[PDB]
């Protein structure tokens, strides 16, 4: 899909991974930035995205529609001792790089949605809060922040249990 519906479900397949991580006991919390330069970045303090060559997790990253339809993708790892980058331009990975060390776990998902492929790429807060306030509600005492660096708007879910 290439609409606003279309462009939204980018953000609805990487939040529904990070959430998964939360259901499951791993993540507490889930982060959503909508940032000024058209990226959005999804980040959660879960295990981790680990770091048949259909059995490696982060080919799941760029065979995603999330991927295929953005300019670039930034995946973020902090699993296993260090910082992980795995980035990809225009759908095609880089080499993986191992950054500084850490004794957190995690996944930064950060993307681009392409401005040829969505009319659009104008992300609406009232439907990422609407998701999120779901995602929240569906996983209580899962907190979940959403930041909007384009005016400021902020918003805070959470359900205690
Ligand atoms: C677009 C997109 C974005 C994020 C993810 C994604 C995938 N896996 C994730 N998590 C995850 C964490 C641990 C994990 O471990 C699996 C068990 C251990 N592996 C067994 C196989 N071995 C080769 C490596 C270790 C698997 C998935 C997460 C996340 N946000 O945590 N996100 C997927 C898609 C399609
Ligand atoms: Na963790």
């Amino acid at each position: 899909s290439t609409g606003e519906r279309g462009l939204h479900h980018l953000i609805w397949e990487v939040v529904d991974n990070a959430v998964d991580e939360a259901m499951a006991g791993f993540a507490t919390r889930v982060d959503v930035k909508i940032h000024a330069d058209g990226s959005v970045e999804v980040r959660d303090d879960g295990r981790g995205i680990p770091v048949p060559t259909i059995d490696v997790v982060m080919t799941q990253v760029g065979v995603s529609v999330v991927n295929a339809l953005s300019t670039r993708l930034e995946a973020t790892v902090l699993r296993d001792g260090y910082e992980w980058f795995q980035y990809y331009d225009r759908s095609v990975p880089g080499k993986l790089k191992q950054g500084g060390e850490t004794k957190e776990t995690g996944t930064t998902i950060r993307f681009w949605a392409d401005p040829e492929i969505f009319e659009t790429t104008d992300y609406n807060f009232e439907t990422v809060a609407r998701r999120l306030q779901e995602m929240a509600f569906l996983n209580k005492g899962l907190t979940i922040e959403l930041t909007d660096e384009r005016d400021g708007k902020h918003r805070v879910f959470h359900y205690p249990g």
